[PDB]
């Protein structure tokens, strides 16, 4: 399960890297803002402080969302159940 | 399962087409912006760079969301599990 | 199952009514905008074209979200599986 | 199950407290606005009336979202099924 976590973890980083590079290049964001934006998009928060301005950015965002949501939310699920939950349970007992 | 994917795929395209046509017509968006907006609405991202301005657009958006979320997120589920997951698994093995 | 649908349906309408009344009264929105806003909040779209300006509105929105999301998304689930899915299946066959 | 509810309830309050303190301190929000913002972020509504302006706030928000969504939505699930549902069922019968 550490290896089920590791795979989704890696694939999430790669996905966020892809968005950082595209939005920094095509939409002209600073790298930190492109990552932030990629995260705010794929978790569906969508503040809108940043949003794509070019048609190439709009089209990319459509595809990035559909390809990216299932991965991101899979990782969050694995994180919650296989990492966060056990550590919570361990805290309720003194060794 | 390719035919379970195909049905949801088609129904998603039809749903996004419906929104593209309405928002381009009633809210005056360019077709590309209406599609983008329809996608950003039904995936619940909701940047708000675009939002309906007319009461007819507001009422439509209410119904489009309720009718459209269950479909869109069904497709994303099918996509993740029946397409993305297997291809990931295939990459971890050399033929 | 029509009666499992009917209950969630009614409870959803009541929930959206509650929000329409509060936001129209305390935040000064037109009734149509308060409903629209209530729907955009509880489905987690959150365009932000409307957002509460008063501390009383902010506090209410916190509680409305936590109480309201589980209901709204339950209805959408019931809608998709017990209404939308069967009708889709019926269309694929001529009577 | 009251103790399964109580744990997630407490962990949710602690999580929202953490965000209130950070955003009030680093991003300069009033405490009430920082709580409101933390809630609007972790439920994925994301109005964007508030959004982090500093790089330290942006980085924190990335991590807060990934750590916080699984908890928040777990609580909402427990709330809906173990608290809201039973009380609904009890109302349909006179004692
Ligand atoms: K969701
Ligand atoms: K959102
Ligand atoms: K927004
Ligand atoms: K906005
Ligand atoms: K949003
Ligand atoms: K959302």
């Amino acid at each position: 399960k550490d290896k089920e976590f590791q795979v989704l973890f890696v694939l999430t980083i790669l996905t966020l890297i892809s968005g950082t590079i595209f939005y920094s290049t095509v939409e002209g964001l600073r790298p930190i803002d492109a990552l932030y934006f990629s995260v705010v998009t794929l978790t569906t928060v969508g503040y809108g402080d940043f949003s794509p301005q070019t048609d190439f950015g709009k089209i990319f965002t459509i595809l990035y969302i559909f390809i990216g949501i299932g991965l991101v939310f899979g990782f969050i699920h694995k994180l919650a159940v296989n990492v966060q939950l056990p550590s919570i349970l361990s805290n309720l007992v003194p060794r």
